[PDB]
């Protein structure tokens, strides 16, 4: 579990991961699915 976006001073996340609009970078369709994705919308 890693924080991104405004929740991380505008920090970006690596590939194979999804950055939740709520500055929350995680995995799984739970955060990768369409509805809470903002950045890095191409994770595994």
């Amino acid at each position: 579990a890693q924080r991104c976006g405004d929740q991380a001073r505008g920090a970006k996340c690596p590939n194979c991961l999804c950055c939740g609009k709520y500055g929350f970078c995680g995995s799984g369709d739970a955060y990768c699915g369409a509805g809470s994705c903002q950045s890095q919308c191409r994770g595994c």
